[PDB]
């Protein structure tokens, strides 16, 4: 991978692996999450931030600041296939003092055509407090220069799925896995739970008929709460509808909301 | 990654992820099982095998018959950094009708120094009833022209730890791990339980004092049965021992039916 031509966007290429494919000899949703929070990853790494998930200043390294994901939208039109190439193209912009949004650009690398798309929103937090905060003049001088300036959108369209407000799931719901514990393999370099891992939790009270008949289309994911190596979740879905879904994850103990999310699906 | 010049073993490059890498800002053990399967899965492709795991033929694709791992054993000396190019050599040897052998030789891509060494034992079985059966003739023929003649054994020592046998733990187990259960992530195309999963079911077990200040250097691993999608693991770990030994088990949460058992040997940081 490598900083595009102007230094304003990052691009990679990626085989997709035998382990990385589902039951449809194609790229699972995970794999496409773990592809974009690599090229990410990279991205800050070539133009000088931390490398540890947080993409952290020298200013918010002394403040313990950190970037957090607030939420994440993921549409696949085509999921490659084992042996293909899939190309990343992932840039960042400022939202004012609202925080940041990072966004991808998912082509075959043969034919050149848009095979998918994804957005997200980062906001400032305290490591150790956990408390939000609005992004300072000192800190947005810091990172603005490695950002286009006019806005460059992954989903320009007015009104489109990655900014609809999410509802919380009532109570009973539809489906339900319950008792999902993270292993070692579920945890980041800092040893907090990897984002992908809500992804694969959201996804496992889906029926297994929906998977085996249909695509997923669409995911928009809201993460209010970090999960603990030692927290246990419950992972809730109901049909609100193509097949839409309405998600929740939340503490097996005290109900504990962690995540809440949503779900589209086309016929195969 | 592409079949050597005499096309007898395969070689393969692959630049360590951020997500691969543990707590050390270095590759896992399971990062590492990841990387010799795909290098196996594509030396087998390369030479006109399946690819589903199985490395089937048509002669064992009319039969039903797969190739499933019953042993595997890997020694890691330095773990690569995220951001390192590691290069894998891999190779297959026919074990007359026991089986068949699949080694591996992982380098550091930069000083070419061999950085880790694996083994695995497979084992022809019927896809449907499970049972084990002595490789035939007519399937011998069609491998070993793949195969070097000659014997290439990446852990060749006499009494090396790759063959030693693996007791049955004892209960009361010192440590465990209950209700594990696999999820979509832990299944490949075929949506049978990823071999890479047991292992770190293994690890559960392992306390996290023992993680956070040791290294993993050997693991053994016996494949006894297969764990379904809805089945539930427990994973039982017995201190046996600077270096710092373990056995391990795992079982069904249910009935206790064994479907692992293994070795890990530990070094001081
Ligand atoms: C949380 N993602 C945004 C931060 C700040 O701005 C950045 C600009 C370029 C690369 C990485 C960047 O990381
Ligand atoms: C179970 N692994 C060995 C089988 C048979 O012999 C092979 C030789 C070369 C590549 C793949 C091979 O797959």
């Amino acid at each position: 991978g490598s900083l595009t031509e102007d230094g304003l966007s990052y691009k990679e290429k990626f085989v997709v692996r035998s382990y990385e494919v589902g039951s449809n000899k194609t790229a699972t949703v995970e794999t496409i999450a773990n592809l974009l929070q690599e090229v990410g990853c990279n991205h800050a790494q070539s133009v000088g931030f931390s490398t540890d998930g947080f993409a952290t200043t020298t200013t918010m390294r002394k403040l313990h600041l950190i970037w957090v994901t607030a939420r994440m939208h993921i549409e696949i039109y085509k999921y490659p296939a084992w042996g293909d190439v899939v190309e990343i193209e992932t840039w960042c912009q400022s939202e004012g003092r609202i925080g940041t949004r990072r966004d991808w650009i998912l082509k075959d690398s043969v034919t050149g055509e848009v095979t998918g798309r994804a957005t997200s929103k980062w906001v400032m937090m305290n490591q150790d407090t956990r408390r939000l905060q609005k992004v300072s003049d000192d800190v947005r001088d810091e990172y603005l220069v490695f950002c286009p300036q006019e806005p460059r959108l992954a989903f320009p369209e007015e009104n489109n799925r990655s900014l609809k407000k999410i509802p919380k799931l009532e109570d009973p719901a539809q489906y339900s896995m319950i008792g999902l514990k993270p292993r070692r393999a579920d945890l980041d370099m800092n040893q907090h739970v990897n984002n992908v891992t809500y992804i694969g939790w959201v996804l496992e009270s889906i029926p297994q008929e929906i998977v085996d008949t249909h695509e997923l289309q669409v995911i928009t994911l809201d993460y209010r709460r970090e999960c603990q190596q030692d927290d246990v979740v419950d992972s809730l879905t109901t049909t609100t509808s193509d097949s839409q879904f309405l998600h929740l994850l939340r503490l097996s103990g005290d109900g504990q909301e962690i995540n809440r999310g949503t779900t589209l699906w086309r016929k195969k």
